[PDB]
């Protein structure tokens, strides 16, 4: 069973989640297997920020079992700012255990867009199938996998891309916008798609998510060319940086939400 | 200085919200003066719903002094659902009070009753208000909504304390700061009951957003409806109580039905059925 286990109040910089199996602090990026049904394709998923939230959650990637915390620039907590029409983030957005972009690969898991109707928490270990990727160009090469949590009543009907045309008219075309002017408010440059932006379709996908695979099992062995990046975990008992004693060092849970400030509030209209 | 006296928890169907001045409730109907400053068009606006959310939250005509309270549909707590690319109500949403929109005539821009609650307002600001603030606005517009077939006018105002007041004073303003909000507001209004089982609304003038001077107007003849009402003048109150702690020449003049009121006991948001997150997509697929 997976929990979450979370340190300090969310909305500071103290905040950090840490995914639990049995009680037990894990690794978010190593120890969460990337297949829960490796036959029928079906995916951990790991969520970092829930539908229309803006705190910034993300795996870190320095940190001993890769807790989410929240992104900070300079010192100062980062939110995605609201971007007329949308509220926040669109999609429950987090990304797939056990991968890796090896870096042109972003140094990142693979990013991953959940499109079912139940808002995710920060934290949550679901299931998803993939239906299909789009390949952002944010400053690097940074793929967006487009999934649907398998317990979504419409899940049995979703299976490839040309479904979510079907079934959720536009998204497509909001995902497009999304993510060209999300940090046009913060002062950076729209970013730009390859493929004219289009959402390529599921086998597509399959292909991109098991290399980034392929590069973290090279990765998690210590046979990457992987300086920053904290290796540790507690399930993988043949890995030079396995320690047990890793999980048994994270702090106990701790705190109410603090107060986000109210210029988060703010919608910008630069669509 | 106005203040909130909120009863249970919110989300809940024992959940109130009365508005007090001098830590005291006061009608949120009746009680509240339309006009915060009269001589530059400055209203009072009561907020039931902050931008973003969902729970129906509206001013109770038929209960003592008009508390704030969640709607319901045979008896189940109603939340407005998301209708894609929206997420709740777009704007911060409620009513001024001392208005009416008269169901006992035929409104001649509409050819059609009044909706029987006091005008809808939209809020347009960057902050997200609270459920019972009274805020100053000024008046930029105004859409003629027919909401399921009832003259149900949508006033477009703007805070006054928002950092783009100055430079909002008529409906063009909107257009220019806030480019394809007023698109979004025509839709939203036509679309946020399908996913309850409702038809499409329409407005009348195709849509358009009348201008300031149109909006004053309109909310004049609102005022004057609830004049009447509020005299015991109207040929039909619908139940409506009348009852006020600051109107002595009303005959539901009261000053001590506010000492009646239960005091705060405010609790912690209760939790929303997941159901409500969904989002809806009406419509566009090829
Ligand atoms: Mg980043
Ligand atoms: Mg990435
Ligand atoms: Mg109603
Ligand atoms: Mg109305």
């Amino acid at each position: 069973t997976y929990t979450t286990r979370q340190i300090g109040a969310k909305n500071t910089l103290e905040y950090k989640v840490y995914i639990e199996k049995d009680g037990k602090p894990v690794s978010a990026f190593h120890d969460i297997p990337l297949y829960a049904d490796k036959e029928n394709n079906i995916f951990n998923m790991v969520v970092d920020i829930p539908r229309w939230t803006n705190a910034k959650l993300e795996i870190t990637k320095e940190e001993t079992l890769n807790p989410i915390i929240q992104d900070t620039k300079k010192g100062k907590l980062r939110f995605v700012r609201n971007c007329f029409p949308h509220h926040g983030y669109i999609h429950n957005y987090g990304a797939f255990p056990q991968t890796w972009e090896d870096p042109v690969g972003d140094n990142d898991p693979i990013d991953v867009l959940e499109i079912g109707e139940t808002i995710a928490y920060t934290g949550q270990v679901k299931q998803v199938k993939a239906l299909g990727i789009m390949a952002l160009l944010d400053e690097e090469t940074d793929w967006k996998v487009i999934a649907i949590d398998i317990n979504d009543p419409l899940a049995p009907k979703l299976n490839d891309i040309e479904d979510v045309e079907k079934y959720f008219p536009g998204l497509l075309r909001a995902t497009n916008e999304w993510f060209r002017i999300y940090k046009i408010p913060d002062g950076k440059p729209e970013n730009q798609f390859a493929f004219s932006g289009e959402a390529k379709n599921k086998k597509y996908a399959l292909d991109i998510i098991k290399e980034t695979h392929d590069s973290w099992k090279q990765l998690i062995a210590g046979k990457s060319s992987s300086k920053g990046i904290d290796l540790t975990n507690v399930t993988l008992p043949d890995t030079p940086t396995y320690s047990k004693a890793a999980s048994d060092a994270i702090p106990p849970a701790s705190k109410a939400d603090a107060p986000i400030d109210k210029s988060i509030d703010k919608w910008f209209f630069i669509s």
